[PDB]
């Protein structure tokens, strides 16, 4: 029997993908040389197996080569060579994931996976189908977009802590539609650390902190005044600051106009990409626990906000209740916990 020699690719390929690497493989023989290279009779980096009989290519392959491989196998029964030239995706736009939360972090109960392309996609399910989450304890989850770029995943309920996530964005190589390919893939794990979910009522215009269940804090709060309400719903905490100056016109509105605003703020938890704050609100403290006085925001005492900064991460939950406002938008940003389940889940890929 004369060696034969199988490939990952064919000869004359073309659109051939980035997202895997190329190998060949040896039949009744042995692979005694195999050599890849582009264009310009660059090498590409490839790995024989200790048996002989698979090589495959080792580093990232390029968009828009024309590749050339020859392979030489031997067996008892002689000899095979062959010379295979394919051309790999010629993408028309690239584009690049960023993933929160950050790789190494711990995170509240209510994080989401978030995955943002700095481009519209196209092919939402090939978005979907390229992103690789691992869970422990397993739980299922499923994605849903909040725009055109990012993309979300939970699970149905609050994460258990002590949970570990893995996020493999494999879009290098991957067709995202209309000629767009990942520029790139990126990669994050993190960990579900305790549950802290902090419940203001409108009823008592309390803030209770519950850590693991337990009522650890209780702050007197003001919140939204009736024309300005506070939004009732399922908050996720994003970022902290010591301090900031908070611009209404970050959030949509004119700070010249009637509902805008330009303070600077201690201790300061944003809950909303709207604009919602826990934060130090020193000129309140005589409202705070009776009546509603704020834009929207959940005014505290200095030393709270300072306790709610120390004590609170990204993806705690806050959830607000009872005011005389809507509910928070699902698609705000940190509002992912408002849209049912069946509705999250059923997604938006289209």
């Amino acid at each position: 029997l004369v060696p034969k020699l199988t490939a990952s690719v064919t000869d004359g390929a073309v659109g051939v993908t980035v997202d895997a690497p190329v190998s060949v493989t040896a039949a009744d023989g042995v692979l005694a040389a195999v050599t890849m290279v582009n264009d310009n009779g660059r090498p590409v980096a490839g790995r024989l197996s200790p048996d002989g009989l698979r090589w495959s290519t080792t580093e990232q392959l390029g968009y828009n080569r024309r590749y050339t491989l020859n392979a030489t196998a031997l067996g008892l029964g002689g000899a095979a060579t062959r010379q295979l030239t394919f051309q790999t995706s010629s993408p028309a736009h690239l584009t690049m994931p960023y993933v929160m939360p950050g790789d190494g972090e711990v995170v509240g109960v209510g994080e989401p996976v978030a995955i943002r392309f700095d481009e519209n996609i196209a092919d939402r399910g090939a978005a979907e189908k390229a992103i690789k989450i691992t869970t422990n304890p397993p739980v299922e989850g499923a994605f849903y977009w909040l725009n055109n770029r990012e993309v979300r995943w939970r699970p149905e309920h609050f994460w258990k802590p002590g949970t570990a996530v893995d996020v493999a964005v494999n879009t290098y190589g991957v067709d995202l539609g209309e000629g767009m390919f990942g520029e790139d893939n990126v990669q994050t794990h993190f960990t579900i650390g305790d549950e802290v979910i902090a419940t203001a009522d409108d009823n008592t215009k309390i803030l209770t902190v519950r850590v693991n269940g337990e009522v650890v804090k209780s702050m007197p709060t003001s919140m939204g005044k009736d024309s300005t309400p506070t939004a009732n719903g399922i908050y996720i905490v994003g970022s902290r600051y010591k301090h900031i100056i908070m611009d209404s016109s970050t959030y949509g509105v004119p700070v010249n106009s009637p509902n805008g605003y330009r303070t600077d703020v201690d201790w300061a938890t944003q809950i909303s990409y709207s604009g919602v704050f826990v934060h130090s609100a020193p000129w309140s403290v005589g409202a705070q626990g009776h009546t509603n006085t704020s834009h929207g925001c959940l005014n505290v005492s200095p030393s709270n906000a300072q306790w709610f900064y120390d004590h609170v991460k990204r993806g705690d939950i806050v959830e607000v209740v009872n005011t005389v406002g809507g509910t928070l938008p699902g698609i705000d940003g940190l509002g992912d916990w408002n849209i049912p389940w069946d509705q999250w889940r059923a997604g938006n890929a289209k």
